[PDB]
């Protein structure tokens, strides 16, 4: 119940923090694992947007009250929590620093906040759960439904006294970057990938693509979303296994408590199943993260080394399925 509010010592404490040297070089590249240096989270993020952004671009108080206050509304879940949208946000910085400015202020200002906030209280079920099950949320968002919700949550935290890091925009700038925000946020709903990624594969093979059209940079920065959710696939094999265990673990809760309701979860879904993991990752791989990074990569090319390394993990997936695997520890 209600939007949770950081304390005057933590956001004080992430205004006076400062990121160890050795690791300004390290965030730069895509490849870059925030993993082992969870303490760093936060002003791992006021690097970024001031790096992007400019140390100018928010006033630092509310700046930092933002992101504490952000980091207190994800919930204690396995996989939809601080650490992804961390990550989430990190790829995107990672995107715009080699595209820069085929973005505006305004749109890199907006992405990189909507990367921290677009996984915002998750509750560890998917769409396909509180539509099941009639949750109050299904009733109020016929389709993304927690995706509606997550760009509500930002508005609300937005809204929270001193927390507003867009008010010096003008009228109009500041409508137009809440309109970024939420089409972003959306576009993070997978439903919505499918006829994405194939809209800008035919717009890009037929060149009719145009970066200077509103509706294609929509879709662009749509296709990126998706890019950044999913880049747990586009690390180094251990990491992408690792965070592979935390999506599962999820992904059982959830079909847990569709067998108290009486209906069978889908395999995926089902602990009683791990056997059928490695095609599942094989499946996702082929339908959704391959061709993202594939058409991304046509449409931005210095984002290659996300597809290669997704090309990558693809393989380690194979050699699992062949039996191939070496240890592993979690
Ligand atoms: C099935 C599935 N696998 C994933 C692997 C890495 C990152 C995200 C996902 C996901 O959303 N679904
Ligand atoms: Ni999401
Ligand atoms: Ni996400």
């Amino acid at each position: 119940a209600g939007t949770s509010i950081c304390t005057s010592e933590e956001w004080q404490g992430l205004m006076q923090f400062t990121l160890p040297v050795r690791l300004c070089k390290e965030i730069e590249l895509f490849h870059f694992d925030i993993g082992p240096f969870e303490n760093m989270w936060p002003g791992i993020f006021v690097y970024m947007v001031h790096r992007s952004c400019g140390t100018s671009c928010f006033e630092l108080e509310k700046l930092c009250r933002f992101i504490m206050s952000v980091k207190k509304n994800y919930r204690r879940v396995p996989y939809h929590n601080w650490k992804h949208a961390v990550t989430v946000a990190h790829c995107m910085y990672a995107i715009l620093q080699n595209n820069h400015t085929l973005f505006t202020d305004l749109e890199r200002k907006g992405l990189l906040i909507a990367c921290l906030c677009h996984d915002l209280d998750h509750r560890g079920f998917s769409n396909s759960y509180l539509q099941k099950f009639d949750h109050p949320l299904a009733a109020l968002y016929s389709t993304s439904t927690m995706e509606q919700h997550h760009f509500s949550q930002t508005v609300s935290i937005l809204q929270l006294e001193g927390h507003n890091i867009f008010s010096t925009l003008s009228s109009s700038e500041y409508e137009q970057v809440l309109e970024i925000i939420r089409k972003a946020i959306i576009a993070t709903d997978l439903a919505l990938y499918f006829g994405n990624r194939k809209q800008l594969e035919e717009m890009y093979q037929t060149g009719s693509l145009n970066l200077n059209n509103q509706s294609h940079r929509d879709r662009v920065i749509g296709l990126m979303m998706t890019a950044c959710d999913l880049c747990s696939v586009t690390k180094l094999w251990p990491v992408t296994k690792l965070t592979a265990n935390d999506i599962y673990a999820e992904f059982w809760a959830e079909g847990d408590e569709m067998k108290k309701l009486g209906i069978q979860p889908i395999p995926m879904m089902d602990r009683d199943k791990k056997d059928e993991v490695p095609q599942g990752q094989l499946g996702f791989y082929n339908a959704v993260a391959i061709p993202c990074y594939t058409t991304l990569t046509q449409i931005l090319p210095p984002t290659e080394p996300l597809l290669k390394a997704c090309r990558d993990n693809l393989s380690q997936w194979e050699k699992v399925i062949r039996g191939e695997e070496t240890a592993t520890w979690i």
